[PDB]
């Protein structure tokens, strides 16, 4: 069913591959050619292991020599792509949170998109490589319901998905409308605890009951009632809960539509997904938006970076 | 034998006392009748649990959201209430443990009074809670023959019981008459390697049989011969090593006899071993001091924080 | 086939060992005599197990009550004889390492010398005792080839001894011929990367190829083509994959030979090989310079120092 672009390469030699990209460096000058036909070729655990080769053959640390070659937008996504599968996202958090400079936006599209299984893997990792507590640094540089949501989605205790209790699809429903629509005002807890802990397949068939009832998508009472951070976490999870892909797929879409890119957000979403649900991510956003991931990123993209984003993306003719 | 005062709430729901805990909070002013009822009826797993359903249903931590509500000597109890048993006698010796301001009393009271698996484990809770060294920072804080008997103690290697060896039984007990009382001056090494490294049993059988040769039980030598805070520590572990329900009686008798109450002492006993030991400890102080310890408390202590350690301890009508 | 000099102690008894060296430093004054006596006629283990008894029977640390009592060489020798050996090469590298004061006859000699069993060892042993990366810390205070070559060894990841190829001893001897002799320059990492990774038995055939192809010994090569710390760490990787006992002896013989003596490098080949291969060394020794290992410590040696030296060396008649 979920499907990357990127998979382990057939007759893989780590070591062929260090002497290969060793050669691309060494002396005057860079093949950067070399280097993202190879690396965009490989899985990451291969790229882990022809770090590890390469270190052994040369004594030297194939990241941080590449650091000193490439410059701009192609090192950053070289460097992403290097940094092992595992860690990535619990990088891309760290690096999010800076006091008042944080950037809600990665830490909302992480945590919303994220499987309970994948934030207990990323909880761990991020405890383990920086020493420090997510959930408690995320604490620190937020506030408000926004945080609250965020501390909910962290405890990765969602509801199982289990057999459906239509009553109980119907009093959810009808909760959040009385939370909404007919109150004066917002019961935010309601609309946290409701979104945030029970099972996705219980929370498809509310969505669907909420519009029989009240005439509005839930997205729709949400920019209706709520503003700001808080609004934009409510619908990256109701828009995760529908489809994770769908919901990537259009973030991609808004981080290129309009004067240049956010390059950041496409590197981060291409390489954390290119070996889960880029495939996935491609089919709906052709669905969605009437062209190509390809196309879009062909059109919004410059010199190696550019090639190497098509590399890991695929889907010429989507 | 070893009955504690709390155990498990059977029929117990987690989610349904998160809400209740919150229904105590929310909005103006504070239920802390709801609060102290409920939490005096979970044991300490059960609590945790309790914690984190908070945090699933709410994004609120439950302990930051108490400290905020409650004040005083109750929310004391609270806080101490909600530590996670494996870590609370940690948390209380990091807390005694302050340079010239150390509080020998807690040191003394939890080092002599906790069984070697029970030290076992502090010391590893201790390390994992902290970064540091329990022993490290006893001996950075500590000096003398009261530092090396605490030394010892943590070494938690006393010899296992066994088999009963008369032969030892007297030479010990003449070890200890020749290194106190005939001695001028005193051998306090010796008094340490055998009060601190002997079999509970075995040295049950020599406190008898130095009674039998001297004619003085080995606490009035112990206050004949030494004096400070080694007096206090060899007196608690004589003491300890006749029981320790009797011990910890005695221990609650004299924070609340006399002028005022120390409370700091009074909640640390009854919350450590309120899943261990205090049901003997309310048989001991009744045998003792021919007063219930709930109508003591009942005498000495004020509010919610009274009406909560009342139903922490029962025994109404011991 | 590995021998080293120093085994358990049969009948051993921690706790009447413990007392001796307590009875040894109590009061005015130290008996050396006895703490040698004892500690250089148990093996590592058991002199850890003699500390634990100590600090259960009295209290106090034996390793800070010895560095109290002791002085000079002797406190050297005796500090290093109760590192546990797991520890102890991890504490040398750690001590090695001081920026522009780094100590790289220390770095080369352990790093060149230790199986890439070991090296893993160390690493882990390093990274639990000190809280950094081992790696990153050589790297930090060293540069040049001689930090790549130290990279390589440190990856741990020598090819495993397997069937000769004679077609690759012929292509490796050639190529280090190329790479050296043949060329104006060196071609550093081709030597880094065949004396870094191939196995020991594949690397010895290579040396006597070499030798038949270009008339030099790869040690005169190494001394022809390069200088400074990078030929030191060279010769001392051939010199292993030759014989660790005998790079050791060699190294011993040095620390010695001439005005005074490198106590450091004494005390640290005779501790951290006691229980590996001393005897070995001890034979290489005899064989290479025509004294006794024992003699010429004895010679070079004073006092207490001296005498622990001897009893932990043996050899008297090799
Ligand atoms: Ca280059
Ligand atoms: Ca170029
Ligand atoms: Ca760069
Ligand atoms: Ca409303
Ligand atoms: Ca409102
Ligand atoms: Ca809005
Ligand atoms: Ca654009
Ligand atoms: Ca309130
Ligand atoms: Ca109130
Ligand atoms: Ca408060
Ligand atoms: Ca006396
Ligand atoms: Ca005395
Ligand atoms: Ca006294
Ligand atoms: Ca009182
Ligand atoms: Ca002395
Ligand atoms: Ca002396
Ligand atoms: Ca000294
Ligand atoms: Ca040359
Ligand atoms: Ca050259
Ligand atoms: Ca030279
Ligand atoms: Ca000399």
């Amino acid at each position: 069913a979920l499907r990357g672009t990127v998979t382990d390469f057939s007759g893989f030699d780590g070591r062929a591959d260090a002497e290969v990209l060793r050669k691309a460096m060494k002396g005057l000058g860079t093949d950067e050619d070399s280097i993202l036909n190879l690396l965009t070729a490989r899985s990451n655990a291969q790229r882990q292991q022809i770090a590890e080769e390469f270190k052994t053959l040369f004594g030297r640390d194939l990241v941080n020599d590449m650091k000193s070659e490439l410059t701009g937008k192609f090192e950053k996504l070289i460097v992403a792509l290097m940094k092992p599968s595992r860690l990535y996202d619990a990088y891309e958090l760290k690096h999010a949170l800076k006091g008042a400079g944080t950037d809600e936006k990665v830490l909302t599209e992480i945590i919303a998109s994220r499987t309970p299984e994948e934030l207990r893997a990323i909880k761990q990792a991020y405890e383990e490589e920086y020493g420090s507590n997510l959930e408690d640094d995320v604490v620190g540089d937020t506030s408000g319901y926004y945080q609250r949501m965020l501390v909910v989605l962290l405890q990765a205790n969602r509801d199982p998905d289990t057999a459906i209790d239509d009553a109980q699809v119907e009093l959810d429903a009808q909760a959040l409308f009385q939370a909404g629509e007919l109150k004066w005002g917002t019961d935010e807890e309601k609309f946290i605890t409701i979104l945030g802990t029970r099972s996705v397949s219980h929370l498809r068939r509310v969505f669907d009951k909420y519009m029989t009832i009240s005439g509005f998508q839930i997205e729709e009472t949400i920019d209706r009632e709520t503003s700001g951070n808080l609004e934009n976490l409510l619908l990256a999870v109701v828009k995760s809960i529908r489809s994770i892909p769908a919901y990537l797929a259009e973030t991609l879409y808004y981080a290129m539509k309009g004067a240049g890119t956010d390059d950041h957000t496409l590197i981060r979403v291409i390489v954390s997904r290119s070996e889960i649900d880029l495939f996935n991510i491609r089919k709906e956003f052709r669905k969605n938006f009437a062209t190509s991931l390809y196309s879009m990123i062909k059109g919004d993209t410059s010199g190696d970076y550019k090639k190497a984003l098509l590399l890991l993306c695929g889907g010429e003719d989507d």
